[PDB]
């Protein structure tokens, strides 16, 4: 609710979206979602980056991946690890619904 959105569109689909906080008129970066789609144009990733003002950069955090079965979508959640420099799966949180 204290948040402001700007979306980047390419060929009808949002490839990215940026979320800011606003002190008055000045916007300050907060989170950035980078999205990927398949050929059928359904969403496949949703990488969630956080703004680290003090290092002044976008830092990898969470990433969700969607899989479409014929009766079922499966969503898997990954967390970024610095020391490995990889998005690691948290299978504990995986969900499968119809």
């Amino acid at each position: 609710d204290n948040l402001i959105y700007n979306a980047e569109e390419v060929n009808g689909v949002v490839v990215s979206e940026t979320i800011f906080k606003m002190e008055g008129t000045m916007l300050t970066n907060y989170m950035k979602h980078n999205y990927k789609y398949d050929a059928n144009n359904q969403r496949t990733e949703d990488e969630a980056q956080k703004w680290n003002s003090n290092k002044n950069r976008w830092e990898n955090n969470l990433c969700i991946r969607y899989t479409y079965g014929n009766k079922s979508m499966t969503t898997e959640y990954y967390k970024w690890n610095s020391k490995k420099k990889e998005y690691i799966l948290v299978p504990e949180m995986t969900v499968t619904m119809d």
